[PDB]
């Protein structure tokens, strides 16, 4: 085994550690078992109180778009959607806003963000949308800022899911309900991950989360090399708590804990949900952990270290001197918990405008043949239930946005299904917003929003409506959800039918896709009747009013794709989702570090739309690439430090030191003002190395016609490193490094060589 | 027989008559038959050209809300809806706006307004909504202003339908299509109307239409005393063309003409639609009328008088010196007419705001227990497909708003079905408008707009949503249409179910009814969970934005009911709709003059909501009734004059002279500013006379709290007259007249006696 290292508070939590140790020193064995296992309450999870010492219950609450199952709050855009902005300021402000609302609702610990698990090995991942980029570097940057935004608002974070949690299928949470136990059916999928892949690929974003000060981390459902993540000594005690120097608590996912003793010894700190959800998801600690200590199987001091880890967050964020107000909403639901809900409104001035701005900044133009931007069209047709409201109400699908019937017309896809969803005070529909703009132009506008296959008359309505239209907007979607992967890339609902009808009857079709990921558009993407295609991802509540200004040219589109859009699912990493009824299911990560565009680049597969692709209404020319070797600096700014070994280590040094900076220049060479995401890729020399790896991005805002601006990329030591499996450390390999800059992963007009 | 009197141009058309006679004098027999029978074209009806003399084809076009089947136009509110405003200025401006759009689309003759047929003998009349009030006096005033507004814009009018056209059922238009002829199935319903009833009840509004200068009149489908209206000598040659002194043309309804010779001799002028609609609706004139003249059966001079009547309008409105532009839309439809459509936009600045104002002025508050006006509710539920768009598009139901399937979710009922409908450039939905106001108050709002009986989950969505709501808006409707009467008072669609669910789960339910007439609300109107009830009638395109300001108190509601709302259909005139398969179906108008509230008042039946009932957010006190006998004046202002005989006639005199004026005073005695419709009723002494008869209305706008204003009622000679069947003239009977003033037909705090 790898022994459990003791918390010491590290960099920023030293004083809070000290108060945590003082309190925990006073605790009895019953009290230690109480704080470390869940109890019944209104939140996703609730830690027992330590009543005698005045430590209250902590509310742990979903989710990564804001607190789930609460009224009086805003529905923020999904992580996928903010990734697609490529705007650091928006990644932070989104998180800070979510945090404000978490705090004002009474949440102590936010079950957020998703910071690298699932990272994106398969594009069918039913919950991939909760994360950000299918790229370690960019996911790392988003994860850093998301964590910082949440904690800066006074909410502790529980970053998730550690680690190699890359498929929902056979995730097999522990559950024992009505005589049928998952242990007797099938064990969780095992992620079989080589050491290099674990370091260079899956750990990257978690390192950034630890550096940003995440207070906790949640261990996933999957197994790793046939050992449960939540009792994987190598995972938690070694890689997380030793190499990453993590100082906070490891919280089990809900049914992630499979056992009592291995869990306490191998790095687990908090058993969730404990007595919540009827005890059906395992209840391995609590009174049972009291007996394990008193009879000497589990070390008392070991358990005190778990308590210390939990309380460090409490004191660091000042939840003692500034308590959160009470959490008033039943987010569990009857009959599981019968208990009434109060009411509180926490929506602040500015939040609706921020959510709108994220939408306008993310929406991504994949195809424009000249129909966009719109001028002042006079006869406008609109097709698709995605254009309008859920017919049962925007929250009809319930507490996790997953309970409406398989055929329901859910309206605009504003968030995905599951624990990462949230309620919505309203939906600004695409149709409401297009209609407002139509009225200003004295135009007419009509929408067919029924099911084009199963409602009588819809097809003929469509036939009758489209030919005369100046433009036809088609709104498509693809719902996906926690607990299943998507079967394939197929549009949800009547999507395919809408598109076949649309091109039969209109030669100016503009397609807008609200989705949790990549969809199959192969039948029509090259039809010249589809004059424009845009993906708007998951925009939360301001869906229509964020889209329409971009469509009409008020602001040029500036979003780019945060993953690869291949022409077929066969173009990706093989065995993305393993289906088997084998009792011990296996997923071998044979691809290694080569996921998403790294796979495409290495096998020479040409995607339909590459990673980092997006059109504007203008063009940008790249020039004057400069590598400034003299432009280096100490890492002073992190909240916490890791202990990742590296070759050049000398006591005063860091893996996150900036060792040089790359500069380049962009010129708007088109006819309209626009923003541009500049991207930097490095080819690190070695055996079996990716052709190139994203190591920088910078977004210039609203570059006027003919103007220029400089983009700037700080390069850290780690960014040019490789991990030595033989030596067990990060090193900068000798050799020629290629540095590329440009507008996508495949449009890189500038390059240069750098040698250390 | 009653011989056909010759046109002479009467009062305002004298010079146009002269030019008409000159032109017609030059016409051959072929040319006379061409102008007097319909030909194929893009409009509802088209008169043949007289090519040699440069007289083009005239476009006749539906309908009484504006030109039908046209893009580029606005959907105005229905006549029912403007009646409910009780605002003369709005009745005029609505008509003038409709006229502008008629003209700018190229229409020569508008098939509008509905000016007393159907007037409202039965509240089940499928097309009652096209007219205004179920009251001769008020229908007369609306009819005068509607006609004036249309002609003032340069469009000739064809006022309809003459006369005693009081049920759609067995209207039996002539049609002979695919070997099956209506003549071999069933004759039109016969209206058996006594002479007093015809004069005091059905003729009243047509007299006002003739006085306002209607250029034509359309004869109805029904028979009168077992003679078709369109060949009823007594109807057309005598009552219309002699007593009413009508100087314009009688146009057949479409399939209203049953014969060639009786029609030419008994007063018909224009055979419509002629060769249009495949000749299937009879084609009795045209080439056949050429042979009838040349072989001497039909007098040539008689036919010249028809031509003269048609051309008088053309010259009077200046359609020669200012031609209408071309009519560019196929309003017939393929396969009946295959022909392409151009495009023109005629929507002017100001029209959308006028249609909104009519909505805000008409919406009628029937019940308010204190829930209205709304303050700033934070959780708002909305129920009903009426709250949102037609799922197939607002115009999906086609050229006459009547072709969507029996179950379709048609969305907000903005106009009724049939030839009196029109297309809509958009629908401002109740839900869009409530949502905008919710957003301003930082509130949440959710709508269940599916079918609550047949869509899975809707009922539970409803159960789950309503209890927590501060207010629940329920939107109900009742579509009806030309060519059928309503079976009963039942809400359309899932109405009944919505209301049962609403009161189970909310104690603050506010009901809004969009309808073509009275509906059965008896199950819930007295439930204290229904805290407010409003009828909004048919608001055209600005449905939501006209309603919401009234709901939120920006303006107090000031509409009142234009018909009686009885508790059951058994409370009305019996035999309202006769159903039979008898070849010659009969309707005996045994009730005489006693329709609508005259029936209720006479039989001592207490309606649920009386004629002229509506609540405000304030109250008004009535005081200081004055009859000013000295306040009389000559009738100088009419466009045309009738020749109605009357006892006091002396050459310089008129039946429309004002013989006194009634004044009264209203004081706003509540807490909020509001508008008030003041109503005047006279009890004319006689045998079998109504208890009281509306003879005045005046609307005070925005009366501040504690302020007073005077309402003024001019009383004409005709207004205190009766018709002598023995003498065949109007007379003022000797005796005591009761004069009542107040806020409804049953809330009349002021009264006084007047003797001639
Ligand atoms: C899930 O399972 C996979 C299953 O394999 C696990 O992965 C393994 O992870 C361990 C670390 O826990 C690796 O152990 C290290 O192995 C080094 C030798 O590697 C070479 O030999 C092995 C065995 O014959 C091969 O498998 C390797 O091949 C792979 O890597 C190469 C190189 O890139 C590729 O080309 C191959 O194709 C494979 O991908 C190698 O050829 C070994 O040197 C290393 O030794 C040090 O580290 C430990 C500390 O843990 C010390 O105890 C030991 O004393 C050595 O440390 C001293 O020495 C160095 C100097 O040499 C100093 O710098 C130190 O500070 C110190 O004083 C270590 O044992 C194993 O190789 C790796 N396998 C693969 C295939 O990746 C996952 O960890 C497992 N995960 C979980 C979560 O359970
Ligand atoms: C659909 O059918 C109904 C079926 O009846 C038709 O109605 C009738 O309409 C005609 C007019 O075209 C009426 O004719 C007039 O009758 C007068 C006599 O009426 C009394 O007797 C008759 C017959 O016995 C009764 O039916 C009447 O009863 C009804 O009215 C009374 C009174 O209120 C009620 O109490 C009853 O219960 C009934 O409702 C009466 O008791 C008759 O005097 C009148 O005579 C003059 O008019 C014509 C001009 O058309 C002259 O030719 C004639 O010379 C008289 O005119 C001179 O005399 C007067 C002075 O007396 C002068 O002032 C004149 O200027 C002139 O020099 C006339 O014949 C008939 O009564 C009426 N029936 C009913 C039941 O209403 C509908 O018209 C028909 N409609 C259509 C469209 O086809
Ligand atoms: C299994 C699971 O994930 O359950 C939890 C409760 O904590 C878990 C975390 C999860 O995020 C949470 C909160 C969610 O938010 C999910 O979005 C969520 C799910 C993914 C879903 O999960 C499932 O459908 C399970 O696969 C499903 N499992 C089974 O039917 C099953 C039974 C025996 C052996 C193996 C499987 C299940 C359905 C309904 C109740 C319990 C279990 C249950 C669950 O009801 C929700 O489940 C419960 O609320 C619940 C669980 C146990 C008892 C009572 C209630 C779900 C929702 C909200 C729909
Ligand atoms: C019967 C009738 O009212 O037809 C007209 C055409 O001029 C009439 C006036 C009417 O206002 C007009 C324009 C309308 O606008 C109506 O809203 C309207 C109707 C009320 C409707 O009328 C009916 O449904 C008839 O009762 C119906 N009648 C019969 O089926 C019938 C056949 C034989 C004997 C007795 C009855 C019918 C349906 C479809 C085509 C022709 C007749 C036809 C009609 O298609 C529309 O009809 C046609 O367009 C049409 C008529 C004949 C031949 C070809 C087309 C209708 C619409 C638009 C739906
Ligand atoms: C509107 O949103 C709805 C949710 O709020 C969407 O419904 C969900 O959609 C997904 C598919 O996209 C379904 O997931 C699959 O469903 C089945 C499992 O169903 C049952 O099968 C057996 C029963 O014998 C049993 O094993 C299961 O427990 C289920 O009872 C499988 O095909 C897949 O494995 C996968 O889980 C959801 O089931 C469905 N939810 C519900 C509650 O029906 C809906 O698709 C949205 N509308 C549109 C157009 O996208
Ligand atoms: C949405 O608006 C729709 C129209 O655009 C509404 O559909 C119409 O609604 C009325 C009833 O409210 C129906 O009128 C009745 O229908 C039938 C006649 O149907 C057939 O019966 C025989 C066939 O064997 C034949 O004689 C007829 O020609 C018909 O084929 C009778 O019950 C009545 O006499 C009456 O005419 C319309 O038929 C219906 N239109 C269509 C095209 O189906 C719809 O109701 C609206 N939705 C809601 C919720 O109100
Ligand atoms: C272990 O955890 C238990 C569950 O959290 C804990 O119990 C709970 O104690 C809290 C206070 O710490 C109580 O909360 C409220 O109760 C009283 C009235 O009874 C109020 O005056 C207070 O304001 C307070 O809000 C809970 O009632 C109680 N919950 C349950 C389910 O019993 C135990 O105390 C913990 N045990 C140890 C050893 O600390
Ligand atoms: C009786 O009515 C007929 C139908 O309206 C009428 O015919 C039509 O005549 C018009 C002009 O009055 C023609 O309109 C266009 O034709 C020529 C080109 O062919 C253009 O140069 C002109 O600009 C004009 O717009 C119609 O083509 C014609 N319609 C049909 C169906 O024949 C007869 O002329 C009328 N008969 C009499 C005796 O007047
Ligand atoms: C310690 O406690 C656990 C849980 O009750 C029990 O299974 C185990 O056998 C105990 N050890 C001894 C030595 O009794
Ligand atoms: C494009 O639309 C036109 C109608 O606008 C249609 O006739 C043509 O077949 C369509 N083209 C394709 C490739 O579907
Ligand atoms: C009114 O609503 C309440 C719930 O708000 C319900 O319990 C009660 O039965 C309802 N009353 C009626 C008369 O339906
Ligand atoms: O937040 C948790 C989610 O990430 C996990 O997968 O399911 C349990 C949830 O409550
Ligand atoms: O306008 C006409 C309408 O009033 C009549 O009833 O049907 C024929 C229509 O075209």
């Amino acid at each position: 085994q790898w022994p459990a290292p003791l918390a010491n508070g590290g960099k920023s939590w030293a004083s809070a550690f000290k108060k945590a140790k003082a309190t925990v020193t006073e605790m009895t064995v019953e009290e230690l078992a109480n704080i470390t296992s869940g109890v019944i309450g209104l939140c996703s999870g609730v830690t027992g109180a330590v009543t005698r010492l005045g430590i209250p219950e902590f509310c742990l609450q979903d989710g990564p778009i804001g607190p789930r199952g609460v009224h009086g709050s805003s529905q923020f855009p999904a992580g996928l959607t903010v990734a697609a902005t490529w705007d650091r300021t928006l990644m932070y402000a989104r998180a800070r806003g979510m945090g404000q609302e978490f705090h004002d609702q009474g949440v102590h610990l936010a079950l957020a963000p998703v910071t690298g698990g699932p990272l994106g090995r398969t594009p069918l991942n039913g919950r991939g949308w909760e994360g950000t980029f299918a790229d370690p570097y960019a996911c790392g940057e988003a994860s850093y800022l998301s964590v910082k935004g949440l904690t800066d608002a006074g909410v502790a974070t529980v970053s998730k899911h550690w680690i190699a949690y890359e498929q929902e299928t056979s995730r097999n949470l522990y559950i024992d309900i009505d005589g049928v136990s998952q242990a007797d059916i099938q064990l969780p999928i095992s992620s079989n991950v080589d050491d290099l892949t674990m370091h260079e690929l899956y750990m990257w974003s978690f390192a950034e989360a630890v550096r940003a000060g995440t207070n906790h981390i949640m261990c996933s459902y999957n197994r790793i090399n046939n050992t449960h993540s939540c009792s994987n000594a190598k995972g938690l005690n070694q890689l997380l708590k030793t190499e990453l120097n993590f100082q906070g608590g490891v919280v089990s996912d809900w049914g992630g804990q499979w056992d009592s003793v291995p869990a306490a010894e191998n790095g687990l700190d908090v058993a969730m949900p404990g007595k919540g959800f009827l005890g059906a998801l395992g209840d391995f600690w609590g009174a049972t952990l009291v007996e394990l200590i008193n009879n000497g199987t589990v070390s008392e001091d070991l358990v005190r270290d778990k308590a210390v880890r939990i309380l460090t967050g409490y004191y660091y964020l000042g939840q003692d001197t500034n308590p959160p107000p009470p959490f008033v909403y039943n987010t569990i639901g009857a009959p599981t918990l019968n208990a009434t809900s109060g009411y509180r409104n926490v929506r602040k001035p500015g939040t609706a405008e921020l959510i709108k701005e994220i939408g306008s900044a993310s929406v991504t133009l994949l195809k424009n043949t000249g129909s966009l931007p719109l001028k002042h069209p006079q006869r406008i047709a609109v097709l698709g239930n995605d254009a309008t409201y859920n017919v049962l109400g925007p929250n009809a699908c319930g507490l996790a946005n997953s309970a409406c019937d398989i055929d329901n017309l859910n309206g605009t896809l504003t968030t995905g299904g599951g624990s990462g969803s949230a309620l919505s005070p309203y939906t600004i529909t695409p149709l409401e917003a297009l209609q407002k703009r139509a009225i200003e132009d004295n135009a007419e506008i009509a929408a067919v929003v029924a099911n084009s296959n199963t409602t009588t008359g819809a097809e003929d309505a469509i036939a009758a409506l489209l030919p005369d239209a100046d433009v036809t907007f088609v709104f498509l979607n693809r719902y996906s959800e926690q607990g299943a992967d998507a079967p394939d890339f197929s549009l949800g609902g009547d999507g395919d039918n809408l598109m076949d009808l649309a091109v039969t009857y209109s030669s100016n079709v503009v397609v807008v896709i609200h989705t949790t990921g990549v969809v199959d558009i192969e039948k029509w993407a090259d039809n010249p009747n589809v004059t424009a295609i845009l993906v708007a991802y998951l925009p939360g509540q301001e869906a229509g009013n964020s889209l329409v200004p971009v469509l009409y040219g008020d602001v040029a589109p500036s979003g780019k794709l945060p993953w690869t859009w291949g022409k077929s699912i066969d173009d990706y990493v093989p065995n993305g989702v393993v289906y088997t009824d084998a009792y011990s299911p296996q997923s071998n990560f044979t691809e290694g570090v080569f996921i998403d565009y790294r796979w495409f680049d290495k096998m020479g597969i040409t995607p339909r739309y590459e990673f980092g692709f997006g059109l504007s209404y203008t063009t940008f020319t790249y020039s004057n690439l400069i590598v400034d070797h003299g432009r280096w600096a100490k890492d002073y700014s992190s909240v916490m430090e890791t202990a990742e070994p590296f070759a050049e280590w000398d006591g005063t040094n860091s893996l996150y030191d900036v060792i040089f900076t790359v500069f380049a220049t962009i010129t708007n060479t088109g006819n309209l003002t626009g923003s541009e995401v500049a991207q930097l890729y490095i080819s690190i020399p070695g055996d079996n190395q990716p052709v190139r790896q994203l190591r920088g991005f910078d977004k210039i805002k609203d570059l006027p016609v003919g103007d220029s601006a400089v983009v700037t990329f700080p390069i850290r030591r780690k960014d040019v490193s490789s991990w030595s499996v033989v030596d067990q450390l990060w090193y900068v390999p000798n050799g020629d490094f290629l540095i590329s800059v440009g507008g996508s992963s495949r449009d890189l007009p500038l390059n240069t060589t750098w040698t250390p």
